[PDB]
This record gives C-alpha cells, structure tokens and sequence, in this order.
C-alpha cells in the first residue's frame, strides 16, 4: 500500500490567479503521479499523467511537476471552469490510491 498527502485541503482565489497544490507519496513513485479533476455531482478527469506529461487536449495552464515522493500540481492562470477539487493519484502499485484532495474554491 502507499500512501498520498494532499495540500493544503481547500484554498481561496480569484480568476487570474495561479494556484499550487503538493501531493507527497509515503514511498518512492517514480513519476507514476496522476492529476485528476473532479467536479460536484460529476466523476473525476484524468488531466496530467507520468508526473508531468500533460494529456493531449489539456489546457497548458496546468501543469505537473515532481518524481520519487514530491508533486506539485500548478494552475498558472486560473479560469472559472477550473473551481474544483484536484487529486492526485498514484499508478505504481495497485491498488492505485487517491490523496485527499484540495478543494479549489471562489474568492
């Protein structure tokens, strides 16, 4: 089993703006490291994969960062689509598991 550490757990701000969220493992990952998006009511999309490879068709104002134990998610330039919550998730081993989420929300 490993273990995924989201931060922080909700967080303010504005359109324009450019957030950051930390996803630490409890054991090395390589870049196994999936960022997802979840919306209310709505399941999860997969937006960067291997740690840093943006899915195609994914806006390039998210991006992905990190291999071994330490991520980042960073939202250069936040659009209203963009209030959500994001996960990180790792592939390495099974079963996959999910950090706790940071909920992105309206200032």
């Amino acid at each position: 089993d490993i273990q995924m550490t989201q931060s922080p757990s909700s967080l303010s701000a504005s359109v324009g703006d450019r957030v950051t969220i930390t996803c630490r493992a409890s054991q090395s990952i390589s870049s196994y490291l999936n960022w997802y998006q979840q919306k209310p009511g709505k399941a999860p999309k997969l937006l960067i994969y291997d740690a840093d490879d943006l899915q195609s068709g994914v806006p390039s104002r998210f991006s992905g960062s990190g291999s071994g134990t330490d991520f980042t998610l960073t939202i250069s330039s936040l659009q209203p689509e963009d209030f959500a919550t994001y996960y990180c998730q790792q592939s390495y081993s099974t079963p996959n598991t999910f950090g706790q989420g940071t909920k992105v929300e309206i200032k």
